[PDB]
């Protein structure tokens, strides 16, 4: 492996890091999460391994600063390891040739974002029933808010990585030289 390659994976980590301090919330637990961004730009240019990797970096990175929401460790290693680590799942969509085709882009996106939010779907009925809105139970309450979060999170997914391929394709392609 590339110092290259080392330097890439620290540097998305840190963007993630420094996006998820911006205000995202819609309405209690739903968020926008735009931070997810740069770990997919990363998985998609360097495939799973590089992804999984600066996922568990993101990770770290809120729990060490404060950031990061956590009620008990398996809750902490649950939505704070596993669920950013997950998102390097869009790896397995990696373009090496070209031209940039967008499907593969949306595709990887799209499974990706959902897996991160299944294991927040998972957490929120385990970890955060007691903030369920009144008459509802924990299953649906879990599916309402993360579905909602997850959906909205693709959507910007979506809009940012579709200017990039549109305006910058050769980001999704590595390429030495
Ligand atoms: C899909 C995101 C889930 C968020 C759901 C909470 C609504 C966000 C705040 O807007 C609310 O919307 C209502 C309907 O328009 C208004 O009547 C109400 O005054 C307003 O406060
Ligand atoms: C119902 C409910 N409420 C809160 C959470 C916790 C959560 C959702 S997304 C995320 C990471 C983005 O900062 C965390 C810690 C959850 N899984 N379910």
């Amino acid at each position: 492996f590339n110092v290259r390659l080392l330097t890439e994976i620290a540097f998305m980590a840190a963007l993630a890091f420094i996006i998820s301090l911006i205000p995202n919330t819609v309405y209690g637990w739903i968020i926008v999460e735009i931070a997810c961004i740069p770990i997919l730009l990363l998985s998609l240019r360097r495939g799973l391994t590089a992804g999984l990797v600066g996922g568990l970096i993101w990770g770290i990175l809120s729990m060490i600063t404060g950031h990061a929401y956590i009620l008990s460790l398996s809750q902490a290693f649950l939505e704070y390891l596993v669920a950013p680590v997950s998102l390097g799942i869009a790896g397995l969509f990696r373009q090496k040739t070209a031209p940039l085709k967008l499907a593969p882009v949306l595709l990887g996106t799209f499974v990706a974002v959902l897996l991160k939010y299944f294991f927040h779907f998972i957490a929120g009925i385990i970890f955060w029933s007691q903030y369920a809105w009144k008459g509802w139970g924990a299953v649906a309450y879990s599916l309402a808010v993360n579905g909602i979060s997850g959906i909205l999170t693709a959507i910007a997914a979506f809009v940012i990585l579709i200017i990039f391929v549109k305006k910058f394709p050769k980001l999704f392609i590595h390429s030495n030289y």
